[PDB]
């Protein structure tokens, strides 16, 4: 349980540091520092406007952003639940 | 597992060519091509704006595109669940 | 799990006969006929733009919608969730 | 179960305590008296438009509001479902 947790600050910390340097230039106010980042990558975790709000608007200027997001949500979502039942089952 | 996740991959293929036909005329930015198409049900899969963002706009010119989407998220949220219930069962 | 899909049926279509009542016609795209509430609730049960999409403005015309549409919500996100893992355990 | 029905009753409360003094004179329709931020609350809760629809505008006048929601968030969707597979548990 506690090693999930390792495992998803580390993917979470790499993906906010990736995603700073590949969108904050074009999209200051969702990845502009890495502060901006962690909060928009929690958000899109969450899937608050991950397409509409986020990705579609991404999409216009960079048109496979979808090659880091769907891979992110696909593990992190997965993660956070299999870490929750991990808690749960503890 | 192995077995779920072929069957999402087939389900999923067939929905994206099925929903680019019906619907990529009359909302090319959503079901123009079969990638668009592929992207909008991976969305529409998360529920993320699935009707007020695409089904109600949908709707206005297709009248029971629900016929399609509602059984679509009503199949692919319980297999997506299942699935990942699955991995986590495996690997207990 | 027969019993259960059955509990939802019959609380889904009454929900949907008494939102028509109360809020079709102040709301008409929304709860307009039985149809366009059968519709509108499944969609609030998916919690898609639930409050900002639908509560929240038509709370502006009955402002205690949210006696319905919160144990709407309880009840049906709670059943959903209960009758999925009844099937996977069976 | 009767116990995490409590302990999250206690925390609605007291998180809509608390959001109603910080953000309810710059935000009234959200969280201008008591009941407006229970509303509210519920609603990041499950997570409809928790960020662009709240968070987001709310942040433009109070730059750490992310400090309350975000474990607000992590704490009541954790409890919620916690709550409910225990309703199950004790069902079987
Ligand atoms: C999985 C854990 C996810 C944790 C995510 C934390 C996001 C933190 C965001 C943040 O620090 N700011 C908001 C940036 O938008 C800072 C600004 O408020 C300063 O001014
Ligand atoms: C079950 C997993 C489902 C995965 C879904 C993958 C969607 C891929 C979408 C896609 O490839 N595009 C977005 C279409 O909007 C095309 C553009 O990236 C195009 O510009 C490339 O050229
Ligand atoms: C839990 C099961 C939930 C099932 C929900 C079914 C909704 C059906 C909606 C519907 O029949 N219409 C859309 C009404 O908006 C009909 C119109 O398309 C006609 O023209
Ligand atoms: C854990 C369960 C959380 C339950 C949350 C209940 C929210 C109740 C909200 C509420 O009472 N109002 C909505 C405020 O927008 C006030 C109006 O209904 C007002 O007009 C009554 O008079
Ligand atoms: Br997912
Ligand atoms: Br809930
Ligand atoms: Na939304
Ligand atoms: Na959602
Ligand atoms: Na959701």
């Amino acid at each position: 349980v506690g090693s999930v947790a390792a495992l998803l600050t580390v993917v979470f910390y790499i993906a906010a540091v990736m995603a700073t340097n590949l969108y904050g230039a074009t999209f200051p106010e969702w990845f502009g520092d890495l502060s901006k980042s962690l909060y928009t990558l929690f958000q899109v975790m969450t899937l608050e406007s991950w397409s509409m709000g986020i990705v579609r608007p991404v999409m216009n200027v960079h048109p496979n952003a979808w090659v880091f997001f769907i891979p992110f949500i696909m593990l992190t979502t997965f993660t956070v639940l299999n870490l929750f039942i991990g808690i749960i089952v503890d």
